């Protein structure tokens, strides 16, 4: 196995899958590394799983069909997967813990949102549908340009989004287009 966390790229107390090399910390993988489990399989080799067992879940699929569906088991999955290839960015640190606002002509967004806010709703059950979930992570990078204006680093939730977007278009197998 991997000497680092797949996520952060740290050594430390690192938990490793059973069925492919990489390596976590607890609370970096996503869910937390479960507590027995022998073997244990990390959220790559699970998502892996659900399109082996179902190839044809990998056929194109329409962006609002994905949005409606209802928060089952493997939905809640490729979620949490989704969250956790963002935080495998190091930009996302700047979108990881509650933000505060206080810049010269500006005002704060009315609904502020963070990754790690975005992880506890997960962790607690409380999007009934895929669309809450990546309601809540679209709003994190369009509160971020809203508030930086011109600010050069406007740039970092460009970044960021970009990393969303094209993992989520592969997660849930986005039709692609042009
Ligand atoms: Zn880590
Ligand atoms: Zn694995
Ligand atoms: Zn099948």
């Amino acid at each position: 196995n991997s000497n680092i966390c797949e996520v952060c790229n740290k050594w430390g107390r690192l938990f490793c899958c059973d069925t492919c090399p990489r390596s976590f910390h607890e609370h970096c993988h996503i869910p937390s590394v479960e507590a027995n489990k022998n073997p244990w399989s990390c959220i790559f080799c699970r998502i892996k799983t659900i399109q082996e067992r179902c190839p044809e879940s990998q056929s194109g699929h329409q962006e609002s069909e994905v949005l409606m569906r209802q928060m089952l088991p493997e939905e809640q999955l490729k979620c949490e997967f989704l969250l956790l290839k963002v935080y495998c960015d190091s930009k996302s640190c700047f979108f990881a813990s509650e933000p505060y606002y206080n810049r010269e002509g500006s005002q704060g967004p009315q609904k502020p949102m963070w990754l790690n806010k975005v992880k506890t709703s997960l962790n607690e059950q409380m999007y009934t549908r895929v669309e809450g979930f990546v309601q809540d992570m679209r709003l994190i990078f369009h509160n971020h340009k809203e508030f930086y204006r011109e600010d050069k680093f406007t740039r970092l939730g460009i970044q960021v989004q970009d990393i969303f977007e094209k993992n989520f278009r592969n997660i849930f197998a986005i039709q692609e287009t042009s």
